[PDB]
């Protein structure tokens, strides 16, 4: 019926990019469904729903400036789904992207892309139009 | 010829637990051939080479206390693997496990440990025996 993009971003490894992700799922949901936790024992219900969203999706994108274990798994499980995935990050001094996830990109299904928060509604607007 | 195991943990996303993972790698050699990062363009060959080693691990062994994007694909790639895993947390004031991964356990083949510095040693022990 319409085409789902999944979003993640950090949340236990840090909120601090809270406001960045908002604008983010805001502009993707001009190009489809955006599947995406919204984010104010419930652990395993938070890992279901966020891998079956991640499974339905049909591209998965991610904010991977604040590193977190959750964005890693996420894009982990993804990368074996074969998913197509767009990886965003804010270079900063002091802050160098995991080489796991910089060295999983091949710039076609798998493209990681740097840039700086001014740009991000334009950044999304080229790559989903 | 021997059992595997890999270690994993956080380097970009922090290297505050790096004398903590020296000892985990020092008692895991008791018990198999450790497969793990000799921490001191590049990243393809890093991803590459860690992704082979999860693979051809018999266990994987990851210290989840410092968030970071690496740690986390790395057990997503070693979920979709159904790789035996062991995560090992420590709780702090501050601090809470990714629900991606407290909510990935299972309590036999994804175990994840509450645990303290002082007793690290001991646990493995207990795993691994
Ligand atoms: O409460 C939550 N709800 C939720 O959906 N997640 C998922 C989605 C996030 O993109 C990602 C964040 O992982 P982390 O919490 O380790 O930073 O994991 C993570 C948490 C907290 O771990
Ligand atoms: O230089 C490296 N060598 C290496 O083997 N890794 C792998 C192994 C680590 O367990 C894990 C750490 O990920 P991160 O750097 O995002 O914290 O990724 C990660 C880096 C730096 O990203």
């Amino acid at each position: 019926m319409r085409p789902a993009l999944y979003f993640c971003g950090s949340i236990r490894g840090g909120r601090e990019d809270r406001t960045l992700y908002e604008r983010i799922v805001s502009r993707l949901r001009r190009f489809g469904t955006v599947l995406t936790e919204h984010v104010a024992g419930g652990d395993r219900l938070i890992h279901e729903q966020n891998l079956e969203w991640l499974q339905q999706a049909d591209v998965v994108v991610a904010e991977v400036t604040q590193p977190s274990l959750g964005v890693g798994y996420e894009l982990g499980r993804a990368v074996a789904f074969n998913k197509r995935i767009l990886c965003l990050f804010r270079p900063q001094s002091g802050r160098v992207l995991s080489a796991m996830i910089r060295g999983a990109a091949d710039g076609s299904r798998f493209q990681v892309w740097d840039y700086e928060e001014g740009e991000v509604e334009a950044l999304l607007d080229r790559y989903f139009e």
